[PDB]
């Protein structure tokens, strides 16, 4: 029923090719430092993200939304570490497989077709990299819970989202856009990510609270994805003819609206985008 109308806005691998740099990262960049090209910066993002994570040689690194493997290829070979990977995409399934066993590597190496949901082994360490915005409202309780299960005593998970704002943390500037914001929102939750549902940083904060996390300041990287959305908008349009003829005016008209609304939107501080650290009780200082 909801499976097969959300399948109207799937869009060929080859159309994301069009705008994405070549690692087909789907998320924030990291221009640090500033001079970085897209690709670079989301190796840097990467690191930011694995940097948190207290890796030591033989842990293993769970990825939650592992995506085309960049995150767990970069993790065994900085850290020494076995990875595990979560993926509900087949095509990417099948490409993190190939791209681990690449790896020059004794460590294990594993990429699973399912949901957090369904995972309940023990891994060391937690990344998840803008992948929480499908998991729904009604289920961040559970996921927090699953984490800090299957984590040990010095156990840390790093969360990178995109967020919004409840209209009681805005004053009289942010209440008035929030109708406009919503409204765009809807939008992107419909057409560009079916089924998904922005948490706002309260929200990601307080539920690994709730669930026994210590958690420190969440880093923002706005700036970071405006110059992201900056370079996919700029790389679509300059790529129009062949993005229209891989897919349609539709789903190109489509894509702009969506890249150049959200660098309109994270400019107008209207949308964030959160790492955010959670830290268990017996974590490493
Ligand atoms: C996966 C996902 C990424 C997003 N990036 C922005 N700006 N909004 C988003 C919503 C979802 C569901
Ligand atoms: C390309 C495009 C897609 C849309 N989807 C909704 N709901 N409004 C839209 C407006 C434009 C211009």
């Amino acid at each position: 029923r909801f499976e097969d109308i959300q399948a109207h806005y799937d869009v060929s691998d080859d159309f994301f090719a069009l705008f994405q740099d070549p690692t087909r990262t789907y998320s924030c960049a990291y221009f640090e430092p500033p001079e970085l090209t897209l690709e670079e910066a989301q190796y840097a993002k990467v690191d930011l993200n694995l940097d948190k994570l207290d890796l030591k040689p033989g842990m293993t690194l769970l990825d939650i939304g592992c995506g085309w493997g960049t995150t767990m290829r970069r993790a065994v070979e900085r850290f020494d570490v076995n990875v595990i990977g979560l993926t509900l995409s087949k095509n990417q399934h099948a490409r993190c497989e190939q791209v681990l066993a690449s790896i020059d590597t004794n460590r294990s190496r594993q990429v699973l077709l399912q949901g957090w949901e369904d995972f309940a082994e023990p891994v060391d360490r937690i990344v998840s990299i803008e992948a929480f915005e499908h998991f729904g409202h009604e289920n961040y309780d559970d996921f927090f819970k699953r984490c800090f299960n299957i984590m040990p005593a010095d156990g840390r998970m790093t969360v990178q989202s995109s967020v919004s704002y409840h209209p009681y943390e805005m004053a009289a500037r942010g209440k008035k856009l929030s109708f406009e914001t919503a409204r765009f929102i809807k939008f992107i939750v419909t057409e560009i990510f079916p089924g998904g549902r922005l948490p706002s940083t309260e929200m990601m904060v307080e539920h690994g609270e709730k669930a026994g996390f210590t958690v420190p300041e969440p880093l923002s990287l706005r700036p970071h994805y405006i110059k992201t959305l900056r370079i996919w908008g700029d790389t679509l349009q300059s790529n129009k003819d062949k993005a229209i003829e891989v897919t349609s005016e539709e789903v190109y008209n489509r894509y702009m609206k969506y890249l150049r609304g959200c660098e309109h939107y994270f400019t107008d501080e209207m949308l964030d985008c959160s790492l955010v650290t959670y830290l268990k009780p017996g974590a490493a200082a």
